[PDB]
């Protein structure tokens, strides 16, 4: 692809994180922590999943960033409304305001309703997420294959501002500590 020159600076923001998520002193890497992070509760937190939204709003133009995900086993990615629900349980969807993909139990799906196959066949390190807002698309593109397509949203209906969303995945396993990174420009 030749989307890197919309690149944007992202930074993530500390008051949407779950409680247990900690943020490095940059803003740019998120894990999961083995217990609560001692912060106050908020209407903005993510409840009941390992979740945190960029401090950026975007409701024009093309952006683009990159995202670190090397051994990982599960993550989710992508962009979401500003005002999707923080409380309780909920799918991934457009329907609820998301444009996501995700690694799960060895393998990579599109977040969808229902949710759909991808077919990647070198697993990606690195991931790159391209917003078209006037165009009404999200693309997704495996940065360790040479920036082939992983998966296009089209006909998107944003309806709202957009931020950058994260989900580091439960750790349930023990192989999953790892850190989400946002990759320099
Ligand atoms: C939902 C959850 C957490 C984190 C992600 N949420 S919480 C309770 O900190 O708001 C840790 N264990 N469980 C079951």
């Amino acid at each position: 692809h030749h989307h890197h020159h919309h690149m944007v600076h992202i930074t993530l923001d500390r008051n949407t994180a779950n409680s247990w998520l900690i943020i490095s002193k940059d803003r740019r890497q998120v894990r999961m922590g083995d217990t609560h992070q001692n912060v106050s509760d908020n209407k903005e937190r993510f409840s009941n999943y390992p979740m945190v939204l960029g401090a950026q709003r975007f409701s024009s133009g093309k952006m683009y960033w990159e995202v670190d995900v090397t051994q990982k086993e599960a993550w989710d990615l992508g962009v979401c409304r500003d005002s999707v629900q923080r409380k309780g349980q909920f799918s991934l969807s457009p329907e609820n305001g998301f444009w996501t993909i995700w690694l799960w139990q060895d393998s990579y799906e599109a977040g969808t309703s229902p949710q759909t196959t991808l077919h990647i066949q070198v697993p990606p390190c690195q991931i790159g997420i391209f917003v078209d807002y006037e165009a009404g698309v999200v693309s997704f593109y495996n940065i360790t294959d040479h920036g082939s397509l992983i998966y296009t949203f089209s006909e998107c209906v944003f309806a709202g501002p957009l931020r950058p969303f994260f989900n580091v995945g439960f750790n349930y396993s023990g192989g999953n500590a790892a850190p989400l990174k946002l990759c320099p420009l």
